[PDB]
């Protein structure tokens, strides 16, 4: 291990003490191996099937049911008679649900893949190393390589480790450092050293990163680090370090069971304290074991009554559907629960190139020099039409087309653009459109010459595919390209050496075509070319050039400026060291300015207003781009992120300036800034770190492994469709269209989804509330239990289930994006709403009881035990308070239960209608606003009857009831709930809220 | 209410003023009801669950612990630090034991049924009465009947109240007055009056007792009394009046807590007076609150140290087991504690018929007249073999078989036996033995004819079941039985009127076959039959008959003599009033003697020696039988209750003679008598009354509600297995085999049980004694407490528990029944034994202290604070007497405690071996005499270690100790106890005792 892109090749072979010619001795291998370790990432997936199923039994709720399944299970074991076997239905049911539960929890973790699991898929299986114990090339296992030994790589190979390059045996070494960033554009490596000890991998031009591919050539070097010590390994560690918090819903939803559990235990203590008879009057007698079961018989019906089971199933059917929905919107949410956290989006950090813009580079402006004198200089502004890369378009001055060949400076300008370019074009067949081969920014430079056509080459004679590089091939003949000094973030410029085509052996006639950022390049020109003539360089002409760069850079028409110069009298060919990237800038000196060109990265059509929406939605958007702070701001002003004329001094920083500030001022700027330019590496994480210290649900974008740590810390990391897999597997969403708008699009749908959920979640635990009350009266008024766990179950699982599901389909409330984001703190049930369900609950919990106690007392036709004093007993052990009779077990009648049970069903089907909106009467909120609701309602009802007359079913649940004035009681005992509701529903006018 | 079996039917309707035809007017009902009351027994079971649990908190011991659970509970509330919550174990433990205690005390009273509760189960739910407000038969509630109104009863009915019969509408009225006595033999009722105003229910032949059943017919009468005024009600009152004293153990065991409590309060006062420092030296300072806890910290460990809790659990495991034991001996003890009072049995009162004897009646002798002359008369002695009822046997004179048909007198003798009998025979299938149908004494008379066979009827042609009544059916043809004058205790005889079978209408030829006790019958014969001839009756032949009755009655071969005569010329058929039982004797006059028969009630095989045992065991046995004093004594002489030739004049009384004596002479005779004949009704109680005035633990036997008051007053009332339920539920034991011996059998086992108990009870409070001493030194020598309540608990509950339990299994000491009964006064601990445990206690109470004080001072490896002067302080508030140091809390080390705790355990495991016998060295009393002891001992030890190394446990109790010369101290500090013991154990030789 040795982070050394700064140490020289010698200093490195030194540190490790090795021989580039022999290698590490079989001994040093053992020594180093045991010192450092196996070169591989800790493989971990210790999620055993056993432990797995168990993990699905830690949630208090599912636990409460368990203990509730025991009692039940044992209560069906303690009964006399031959029908004591028909008592095992209830328990088997419960446990079955507890099982089907675990099943599902285990069938997700099977396919539930993580990103860290992906990295391992980036490090190769085998590698070529040269050990001193031999001579040939032995290809050991990539897992067995160690820092220190010498390795070899060639085309197609996947770099096995962090490798400092010693010698590049091919003519040039090239690599696909894509997995790191995404820019497929291979890069050129070198052997010379890099001074800055703390330099970005991007500037480590003599290192080979593990996971990378040898695009071109073959070289050998010395392994500096391995395992989780390598660039990738570091990231994998950072990712394995991030603590991913639980969805706010999940949190809220969790505390609920925490409380529900508590309450339940309170009802139990209360109950006992209510009926403290035997503990104060009953003598020995014998009703001591019976008076026991009853107390336990009601606990199980105390759990299934409180536990809103079946809800999870609903929240899921809902999410899934919501998910498949967004899918059609080019938005792919991976984590089902995220569809919720999404809609709470406080802030959004999106990348410019490719999300905010289309990334369809295009040269539209370009000025050359016209003439210079005693401070009197003139330029030669231009314009070119052509959004696409196709040669479709024409150059024009003063909005009037001119012929390029008519201007000298434009022919040379066109030279460079062509000979200093490294990209090609091609006409697609299937698509029949012009496609780009190579760097965007280059292909455009190509397209420029393909238009200008400074040489009038017949193209109307060549097909669409043929003239793909017409005016280019022609200029490729005028000059024979010797070599090229690749662009470097260093001198931020690029060149290319080449000579004529009718030459022999003779010193003179060699050209160097430089292409770079105005600043540097221009700062290296000593001469200005005026067509064919060339004259020196002065303050006048210079500023007259720069300024315009600014016009074009910060002006309304946001453009990328690229300076073009040419070295007329370059150094003797046999005097250039084409291996010292450092020497390139010096070679590219004493230049001759030839022109400038402005490009454009068109802001996506849709982003235009999508930004606006976020302002309406109070969702902030911070743009992260590689553009200079200067043009960066301008681009923002152009997409609306900034006010065309507002001060943004303290609202836009550059990666550099950012680090300059102390963690105090650092965290501040994050709540205000909206534009980061030339953002450093570990910055999306720094930004997400802070945007979180202010409890803002953040959205981050970007791809590449060196971009996964941030997509994991954000509340909703976002990856492009075309992005890398690590990114995708490491993200909440995957913009298929890579189009920013798609984010806003989804964010909204999230808001809509959590709204309709928030309803059915209330509609559901509401029935539970009432249910409990019911089970609580029957416990105080010793009445036969009106409801049994079995029924209650079918209820919260089916009867209520459907309306719950339909209640998700509630039409999306408008004025959805005109409000700030939902605070994660915002509870589902509070204040008035609390008291409201508090009532709706008490009502049903009471109505249900008396809906059966009526079948006993005021009963029209039945055991009319009018004021029999059921509250007093169910003893009948005496049978004396009842003068004459030979039957008392009537108490356990199925008519009264089915009465209450039908009452519950009636109430809920209605209460499911009082849910289509929180505080709106049904007269403004017609039940037919949500047809799916009225629909399910019917399937819910015919189901109720389906379990009352269909011979089998009415056996296990309860007996049926006749239309014979039976149901009418039901209705006249239920419907009023709507009134209670509606009353309390729009009783909010008298409290100023809506 | 009106006790009137003496008033006539008129006089009765008079007293109450009612009309047998109309009845009581709806008014008189109210009037009488409010005068007398509801006809029912006061229902009482006011044992509320609340009060119940409370009743289980009045015992000083359990109370002391309570106050001891408070301090503890509050001491764990007054502590600083985060581990102040680990202090709630101790209290929770205590209270838990106090709770589990109450639990058990309540789970017994639930099923703990009483006899009085049974009586209520004898009075019917409804009854038929004729009120003057109607005509038909209205069946009101048996609870609503009142003295005065007319009732009706018929077959199957259960007599609702005390009813004087007015008219018997059926041909004859019969009743099952079983619940009163047990003799299932129904009785015949009448309407005529009974003169004697104070006559036994048995002679109240015109009354119907509540709880009784109408065996045959249907009659009506007038209710004379109800409620607790009826025969049954009286008894229920007597039973509810008896004060049942607490078992002698319970008494002794009670005074102990009474004293233990006292002592404890003395140790406290002493302690304070011991360390009176702060009250004489300490200035203000601040160790005033610490010096407080300590004083309270040792009180709780002063209670749990003294209170031998866990003992009750032992005395129970012991008793239960002892109980299930006797169970296999046909002895069923109902009250667990009785297994103790049993073994102290001073005297035993057993019933002859069925307990002392087998009650398998059998005629073995029978003499008829041979010839008479001038004072010259000869008889005709006989013999018949046949223990069982089966016809298996043959009549024989001079030991040589003769044919019955050859003697005239024997054919007639056989007539009566058959026609004057009212019982049948039958051959059982399952058992394949001859069973008896009817009165024992009759079936035998039947079996007699089934043998004699005076008519040579072929029976070897009929099955076993067929000839069941052969020679009988034959004689049942010779004479047609008209009617029968049922036996009455009055003329102590019975008859039967019948005529020939080839008759018309003609005065002459009617016979009356009389069957009774020699005395009366013979005294009514004017003629003697000599075969076919008949001659008068004279002094000679008469005495020649009587005498032999005496021979056979008092002679060695104890027999029941029954005289047989026949009235030749009875009164004209149409001249007998078959309704005036009084007129029967006169009808049965001018008789003709026909023969005599001797029976035998075989003394149970086992009783033979069982009586002897009691003499060895100094247990007196008094026989209560219905035999005449004459044959009674003889029977006693035969079973050994009496010396074959000793004077028993003042050692045997008849129910009559008994009452004749004044309460002065009455109570006397009870300590001397051993045989009561013709015992009156309220006499078993009178006898138990007296046998108790001499502090004799009495055993009484017998069954029937009219026999429960006595079974409740006796120290151990005894009921037969076949007895009535009131009796059983009203008794201490239930002889399943009804065989007297079973009593002696059990009585012995009781002695064995209280012996082994007496040991473990001593072994247990012994550890307590020592324990306290320990807790008393630590209090004087201010040493850190060597022992904590927590440990001490595990001790007296487990470590000591097991050996206690095994110590119950100590093999039964021989010479068990050769000693008089244990005096109830005899204390468990006194004299030398006191001083002995006084020492064994002081030793352990000291050894334990120094077993920890050693870990401090002389400590080999540890806080070797050699003579540190711990007695001086545990202050360290100064930390100056200890020059250099930064730690003092070492004091609260777990090593020293576990040291003492292990010391205790070692000592007790040994002291549990010094218990297998009071004054016997282990060299004569090997520890392997009681394997269960050596066994538990191991489980006791491995348990000790189990709470020292098993991670969890060693946490709450204390730390462990290494074999590394640690335990050796333990052993070398414990074992010597055995020496101390053994020394003091057999130091009794020098004091003449063993
Ligand atoms: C499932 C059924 C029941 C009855 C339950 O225990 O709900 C309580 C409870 C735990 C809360 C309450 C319920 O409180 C009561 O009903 C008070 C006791 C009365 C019952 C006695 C019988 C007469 C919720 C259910 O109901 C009402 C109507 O007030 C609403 C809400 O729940 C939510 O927002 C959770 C939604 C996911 C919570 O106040 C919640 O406490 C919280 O912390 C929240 C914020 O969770």
């Amino acid at each position: 291990m040795e982070a050394a892109h700064s140490k020289s090749t010698e200093e490195c072979l030194a540190y490790f003490g090795v021989s580039e010619t022999t290698g590490l001795t079989p001994d040093q291998v053992k020594r180093h191996l045991e010192k450092y370790g196996h070169n591989e990432l800790p493989a971990e997936e210790g999620k055993s099937l056993w432990e797995l199923v168990i993990e699905q039994f830690e949630d208090l709720l599912v636990r409460i049911l368990l203990l509730a399944a025991c009692i039940s299970f044992v209560l069906a074991w303690f009964e006399e008679g031959e029908e004591t076997i028909t008592a095992f239905v209830e328990p088997f049911v419960i446990l079955l649900i507890l099982i089907a539960n675990a099943i599902v929890g285990v069938w997700q973790e099977r396919n539930a893949e993580n990103a860290i699991e992906a990295l391992k898929e980036y490090e190769p299986e085998m590698g070529k190393v040269y050990r001193a114990d031999r001579k040939s090339v032995q290809r050991i296992k990539a897992r067995d390589i160690v820092p220190g030994d010498i390795v070899e790589v060639a085309v197609g190979d996947k770099v096995p480790a962090d490798i400092r390059i010693l010698s590049i045996k091919s003519t040039t070494l090239r690599v696909d450092q894509s997995i790191l960033t995404g820019e497929s554009v291979s890069v050129i490596k070198h052997t010379e050293p890099v001074p800055d000890p703390r330099a970005v991998n991007q500037d480590k031009k003599n290192m080979l990163f593990s996971g990378t591919n040898i695009a071109a050539g073959k070289a050998l070097g010395i392994v500096a680090t391995t395992g989780v010590s390598t660039e990738i390994g570091k990231i994998r560690d950072q990712m394995a370090a991030t603590e991913q918090d639980k969805t706010p819903l999940q949190q809220k939803l969790d505390e609920f069971g925490e409380q529900l559990s508590k309450v339940i235990s309170l009802i139990c203590v209360a109950v006992w304290l209510i009926n403290i008879g035997h503990f104060n009057d009953p003598v020995h007698g014998g009703s001591w074991i019976r008076g026991a079961i009853y107390y336990f018989k009601i606990a199980v019906a105390l759990a299934v009554a409180a536990i809103p089971e079946g809800l999870p199933a609903v929240i899921t059917t809902c999410l899934a559907l919501g998910t498949r929905r967004m899918a059609k919107k080019n938005a792919i949410v991976r984590s089902l629960p995220s569809v919720e956290t999404l809609g709470c989006t406080s802030v959004i950090c999106s990348d410019k190139t490719g999300t905010l813009t289309t990334n369809q580079m295009s040269v539209c402006k370009m000025f050359i020099i016209d003439k210079v004198d005693g401070d009197f200089c003139s330029l030669n502004e231009f314009s070119i039409t052509g959004s696409t890369y196709a040669p479709e378009g024409e150059v024009l001055k003063n909005d009037k087309p001119i012929r390029s060949g008519q201007f000298d400076g434009l022919v040379e300008l066109a030279t460079i653009c062509a000979l200093c370019n490294d990209s090609s074009l091609d006409f697609n067949e299937t698509k029949g459109v012009y496609e780009k081969v190579g760097e965007a920014t280059e292909t455009a430079l190509t397209t420029l010459v393909e238009k200008m056509n400074v040489f009038n080459t017949e193209v109307r004679n060549l097909s669409k595919v043929e003239r793909a590089n017409a005016c280019n091939s022609v200029i490729r003949q005028l000059m024979k390209k010797e070599f090229t000094l690749e662009f470097s973030r260093d001198r931020k410029s690029m060149s290319v050496y080449c000579s004529p085509a009718k030459s022999s052996r003779a010193a003179v006639g060699n050209k160097m075509f430089v292409k770079g950022a105005p600043e540097g390049v221009i700062d290296r020109c000593n001469y200005v070319r005026v067509g064919t003539t060339r004259v020196p360089m002065t303050g006048p002409v210079k500023e007259k050039i720069l300024s315009v760069i600014k016009e074009w850079g910060t002006g309304r028409d946001t453009l990328r400026c690229l300076a073009l110069a040419t070295r007329d009298t370059p150094p003797k060919r046999e005097e250039m060291v084409l291996d010292d990237s450092s020497r390139f800038m010096e070679y590219e000196t004493d230049l001759t300015f030839v022109g400038v060109v402005g490009m454009l990265d068109p802001p996506r059509k849709e982003v235009m207003g999508s930004i606006q929406l976020c302002r309406d939605a109070g969702i902030r958007v911070i743009m992260i781009t590689g553009d200079n702070k200067g043009t960066a701001i301008a681009i923002c002003r152009r997409i609306g992120i900034f006010g065309e004329n507002e001060e943004v001094a303290d609202r836009a920083y550059t990666g550099r300036e950012f680090d300059d500030l102390p963690l105090a001022e650092q965290r501040e700027a994050c709540r205000r800034a909206c534009c980061f330019a030339r953002v450093e590496p570990s910055h999306k994480s720094k930004i997400v770190e802070y945007l979180q210290s202010y409890d803002e649900i953040t959205a981050m974008t970007g791809d590449g492994v060196n971009d996964a740590p941030a997509l994991k810390k954000a509340e909703i990391g976002i990856a492009m469709g075309s992005g890398t897999a690590v990114a995708k597997t490491a993200s909440e969403m995957v913009l298929a269209d890579d189009n920013f708008s798609t984010i806003v699009a989804a964010v909204e749908e999230g808001r809509a989804i959590y709204n309709n959920m928030k309803q059915f979640i209330r509609y559901l635990i509401s029935s539970n509330v009432g249910e409990v009350v019911c089970i609580f009266l029957t416990a105080a008024l010793g009445l036969p239990e009106a409801l049994i766990p079995v029924q209650l179950l079918w209820v919260n699982l089916v009867t209520d289930g459907l309306p719950a599901t339909a209640l998700g389909f509630n039409p999306p409330d408008l004025d959805i994006m005109d409000r700030p984001p939902r605070s994660p703190k915002e509870p589902l049930i509070s204040g008035w709403l609390f008291f409201r369900y508090m009532a709706i609950g008490g009502y049903v919990g009471a109505a249900t009881v008396g809906a059966a106690a009526w079948w006993f007392m005021y009963a029209e036709d039945g055991p009319g035990v009018t004021y029999h004093q059921l509250t007093h007993f169910m003893q009948c052990t005496e049978d004396h308070p009842h003068f004459e009779g030979l039957d008392c077990e009537i108490f356990e009648a199925p008519e009264p239960m089915t009465m209450a049970l039908s009452v519950l069903v009636t109430i809920e089907m209605c209460n499911a209608l009082n849910s289509l909106s929180e505080n709106q009467s049904l007269m403004r909120m017609p039940p037919w606003v949500n047809i799916w609701l009225l629909g399910s309602i019917c399937l819910s009802m015919s189901l109720h009857f389906l379990i009352l007359y269909v011979d089998p079913l009415p056996m296990i649940f309860k007996l049926k009831a006749l239309d014979l004035t039976q149901w009418l009681m039901v209705l006249k005992i239920s419907l009023p709930v709507i009134g209670l509701d509606e009353i309390l529903k729009f009783i909010a006018r008298n409290y100023l809220e809506g």
